[PDB]
């Protein structure tokens, strides 16, 4: 049964700017994350919106444009995650990022996407590890 469509939200600034408007509504929910921690993470908002029009107005990578803005939106949430902080674990904040996600995608729509979720949650993992392994005692 092939989906026979496409949605992501970077589909248009819209999109993204009420996914990431909807998505630090649920983060405040979680509460995992403090007031610093949402500052950095909703300056990430303005990034991605500059950096679509500057990339739209391009005429390369019209579609590889789609994987470098995951990356890089999922390499912000790594680094904030990925924090010393007290009481707190980036595992813990990892979880609650992509609950608010989820939630995030039925405001923007109305429809679930953990598929999305998953793809991100991945790229969160890499980021933190550098892409390198470790003894992980």
């Amino acid at each position: 049964g092939s989906h026979m469509g496409q949605n992501t939200p970077w589909s248009s600034t819209e999109l993204a700017d009420a996914f990431i408007n909807a998505f630090m509504n649920e983060a405040g929910r979680t509460g995992a994350f403090t007031a610093d921690q949402l500052d950095d993470m909703s300056t990430i908002g303005d990034t991605i919106k500059t950096a679509m029009d500057k990339m739209a107005r391009s005429n390369k990578s019209s579609k590889g444009k789609l994987q470098a803005l995951n990356m890089a939106f999922a390499s912000s949430m790594a680094e904030i995650a990925a924090v010393e902080q007290g009481g707190l674990s980036v595992d813990a904040k990892t979880n609650a990022i992509a609950d608010s996600l989820n939630s995030a995608f039925y405001q923007t729509t109305g429809a679930a996407n953990p598929q999305f979720v998953n793809e991100i949650r991945s790229l969160i993992n890499m980021f933190a590890q550098s892409s390198a392994n470790e003894v992980s005692y």
